[PDB]
Order: structure tokens, then sequence, then C-alpha cells
């Protein structure tokens, strides 16, 4: 199965995922002088405030903060997007060290981690229908850099110990995503994939430009989560991150001059 190991790291993952050498894969070093200002883009409309927060999982590849989307609680709207996408999950990759982790790059810098807020597109129902869709999701993502703490991260960071291994799940109501970001909501957008199997080209990306930081504290707990299984050898769950694909005929439009 697949993973972030030697033997089953994303340059194996195209045997199984033949889409993984496609045209609109995810993710990519954003260029910032190649980057066009698109003056017709509008700005980001997140709207958060009736989140609803359920729970949290160890799938094995990262950690998910679920959400109920079964009504237009958490939404996301405007950009480069048209219509309504709603919240349905955020999760992280990060590295081993902090010079590494993000999965996007910007001018080939890595950051340590990088937060991604996973949005389905309401015309399609459902999730599973939206990811059959060029256009079914718009997934914001927000670069981690070592620094000052975030304090409305640390509730997901004190819940991680109850869900060391893969398959562990908790309660974990009430979160407020707002408290992931950063204060300006100035992006970058292109069109791409998941940056995991099936790596299906569903996605609106919507990078932000400005990285939220967080302490060595709050990462270092990220890296004591586990791949494997209780009763398991450890794996340390770090390095969950897919390096930057080819950008093939794609821009990449900013939101700012
Ligand atoms: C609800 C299920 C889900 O969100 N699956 C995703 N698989 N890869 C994602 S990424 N790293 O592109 O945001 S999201
Ligand atoms: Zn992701």
């Amino acid at each position: 199965h697949w993973g972030y190991g030697k033997h089953n790291g994303p340059e194996h993952w195209h045997k199984d995922f033949p889409i993984a050498k496609g045209e609109r894969q995810s993710p990519v070093d954003i260029d910032t002088h190649t980057a066009k200002y698109d003056p017709s883009l509008k700005p980001l409309s997140v709207s958060y405030d009736q989140a609803t927060s359920l729970r949290i999982l160890n799938n094995g590849h990262a950690f998910n903060v679920e959400f109920d989307d079964s009504q237009d609680k958490a939404v996301l709207k405007g950009g480069p997007l048209d219509g309504t996408y709603r919240l349905i999950q955020f999760h992280f990759h990060w590295g081993s060290l902090d010079g590494q982790g993000s999965e996007h790059t910007v001018d080939k810098k890595k950051y340590a981690a990088e937060l991604h807020l996973v949005h389905w597109n309401t015309k399609y129902g459902d999730f599973g229908k939206a990811v059959q869709q060029p256009d079914g999701l718009a997934v914001l993502g927000i670069f981690l850099k070592v620094g000052s703490a975030k304090p409305g991260l640390q509730k997901v960071v004190d819940v991680l110990d109850s869900i060391k291994t893969k398959g562990k799940s908790a309660d974990f109501t009430n979160f407020d995503p707002r408290g992931l970001l950063p204060e300006s909501l100035d992006y970058w957008t292109y069109p791409g994939s998941l940056t995991t199997p099936p790596l299906l080209e569903c996605v609106t990306w919507i990078v932000l430009k400005e990285p939220i930081s967080v302490s060595s504290e709050q990462v270092l707990k990220f890296r004591k989560l586990n791949f494997n299984g209780e009763g398991e050898p450890e794996e340390l769950m770090v390095d969950n991150w897919r390096p930057a694909q080819p950008l093939k005929n794609r821009q990449i439009k900013a939101s700012f001059k």
C-alpha cells in the first residue's frame, strides 16, 4: 500500500495511480516572479463562523480534523471559485526537520509544514462525486514556519497523544479553524490535483502567501505521531509530503500586486 517510505513513496505511486504523471498534478513550485497578478481575481470569502468540527483521525498518512459538511456551515467562496465549497476536513503535511515538510514550495523554498483546508463544490452534492469533476474541490493551502506558537493550533496539538497510531480517532468538537489562518488572505491559485492517491485532478488550489508561525514544540508534537497501528513497530509520522510536480501547461495566478 502507498505511503511515504523508501519503497512505497511518491516515486512509486504512478504504478498504481497512473494519473500521478498527469497534466495537472499537485503540488507545484510557485515561481513568484512568473505568477501573474490577475486583477479579475476576487478576495477570498472564508466563512467559518458556524463551522462544526466533529472528530480527529489518524489515518496512517496524516491526521484529519473532520467537520459536519451536511449543511452550508463552513464555506469557501469567491477568489477564483464559482459557487460554494463546503469545508469537509483539514490536515497537515510536515517534515522530520524544520527545513522541509511543505508540499508546495515558493521559489523552491520548503516550509516546515503545510495546512490543507479541503472543500467540495456543493453543486456536486457530496465529496465523492465532487472528486470526479475538474472543479470539484477547492483546497486552501497555508504554509507553516517555525517561530512563535500559534495559539489556535494548541488544541489540535494536545489531542495528538490520543490518536498516536493509525486508525485511532478522538472526539474533536467546537474547534474553530479561523484560529489557523494568517492575517492576510492574499493567495496564488492554479488548477491541480489531490496530492495523495488517488491523485485525482479535481482541485482548484488556493495557496496563501502569508505563512502562519507555529512553535518548535508544536511541530515536534506532530512528529511524535505514528504511521503504524498500535502494536506495530514505531514508524514516526514525518515527511508525509509529496514533492513538487511538473507545472506543464499551467499558469499560477496571484491575487495581489
Ligand atoms: C475528504 C477526503 C479528503 O480530503 N482527501 C484528500 N486527499 N488528498 C487531499 S490534499 N493533500 O490534496 O488536500 S485531500
Ligand atoms: Zn494535503
